[PDB]
């Protein structure tokens, strides 16, 4: 009688709580998605065996268009866990579905994990500089979408950070890149000329969060824009002016150059 | 030979990732600290049962002043692990402990932990659409902190809901409750009388994420700062301009009034 969302967390199968694990274990069925993220650092293979279930995996419309008829109702009669990268409810879309769980008379709880939303603390930025968030986006056929560009100029302004989610195609499993990205705003700073990102523009990259490796790379474009962030995810911030403590943290461990120290603070 | 930053979670000891379980499991030393937050739904000792290790707790001086000759010295011969509360680099200056580890030649690394910086996802508001947060603080003697509200009108001009840290002062174990944050907000209202924070202003309440039952509720502020939401940890929401499916949630999952969502 009860419908378990279970978030999955960052990198690999190990993300998932304690919490999440033994509360999954302990359900009837199992659901997952895997098209607003994709757990990079594991195998759908190697999750079903660290949680002991058959994990029946959903498709966009299969949850957006059929929850009520595929998940809710196996929670009448049952305990059912729905599995999602990161922390459960933060897709956009997913709060929605505890409504639709509401609807159908069905009790929902939520079982927390880690989020790159805080996550990215690991760049040393203090979280309560992060502004609005958006999402860069391919321009294709006749529409080009700027508005992370408009984001970005509104943050800054502020001395706010902008965290910059790539470009993702869960199902053909190809992900925007750091450096596909910087091109892509600098394709736009062209276009808008608002001074908002140039090849001076200082910026951070974080890859493989919530791995014990993770890539956490920070410098001004020009350096930055061809250089190999590794495999993708990636995810992209461009910070507003920095606390000196933030870029001493920036140099220390990001790699960052001396030089913004005395440009960036 | 090496130190670890791992997250413990939102409220009880089971927060922590599986993979800061079996690491901190294998750990020769254990430092920890439980002043950045509360984990409202544990003890030190299940903490210790569930790790099956002594935990030393450190205070903020211990660590503030003496990070560098508590926790880095252990580290050289050692495996240590310094837990905290939700997410070990999140509204703490935990990060800057890194720092000193670097400089003391000692490699870090970080396991993250479900934050309540992302747990607002279940209060139904669109994550993306939050602005700069800020952190009400109680007023010491002749010191009225009011930073926080300018804040929340600069996000509210750009439409952005606003997350508000509140006040711990945990060798006193005293949490400040979102009803305390928002007598603070009024007074400050009258003070600058901005039209920021009122009787009218809509708010959101997350009390004890990560429990099964958290408290979620949202309404006008009239009706709320009186309202008993249980025990701390609680956090403060003023959101911004809604939109039609947040404001369904509010009503739906918080108890928000339905006026709500006529969004403008
Ligand atoms: N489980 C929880 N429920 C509600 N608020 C919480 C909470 N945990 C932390 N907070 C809020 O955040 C403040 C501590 S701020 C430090 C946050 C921590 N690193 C994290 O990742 O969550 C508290 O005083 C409270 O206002």
């Amino acid at each position: 009688m009860v419908l378990y969302f279970i978030g999955l967390g960052l990198y690999d199968e190990r993300d998932i709580t304690v919490k999440g694990l033994e509360i999954a274990k302990k359900c009837d069925y199992v659901f997952a998605e895997f098209y607003t993220s994709l757990m990079a650092g594991t195998t759908l293979g190697r999750i079903q065996k660290l949680i002991g279930k058959e994990i029946r995996v959903l498709s966009r419309e299969d949850v957006e268009l059929n929850f009520e008829n595929i998940v809710l109702p196996l929670a009448k009669e049952n305990d059912v866990a729905f599995l999602t990268p990161g922390d459960p409810l933060v897709a956009t879309t997913h709060a929605e579905l505890r409504i639709r769980a509401k609807r159908a008379g069905v009790e929902s709880y939520v079982i927390h994990a880690p989020s790159i939303y805080s996550a990215v603390g690991i760049t040393g930025l203090h979280i309560y500089k992060f502004g609005k968030s958006a999402t860069v986006a391919y321009p294709e056929g006749n529409w080009f979408p700027t508005s992370y560009y408009d984001v970005i100029k509104e943050n800054a302004e502020r001395g706010l950070h902008t965290l910059l989610f790539l470009d993702i195609k869960a199902e053909k499993r190809m992900y925007m890149t750091a450096n596909e990205a910087m091109e892509l705003l600098l394709k736009v700073e062209d276009m808008k000329k608002g001074g908002v990102f140039t090849d001076d523009t200082l910026v951070v990259v974080l890859a493989r969060a919530g791995s014990l490796n993770p890539t956490i790379r920070a410098g001004y474009v020009k350096d930055l824009i061809r250089e190999d962030f590794g495999d993708p995810p990636h995810i992209l911030i461009v910070p507003g002016k920095l606390h000196i403590v933030e870029a001493e943290y920036l140099v220390e461990i990001a790699g960052a150059p001396m030089e913004i120290l005395r440009v960036n603070v």
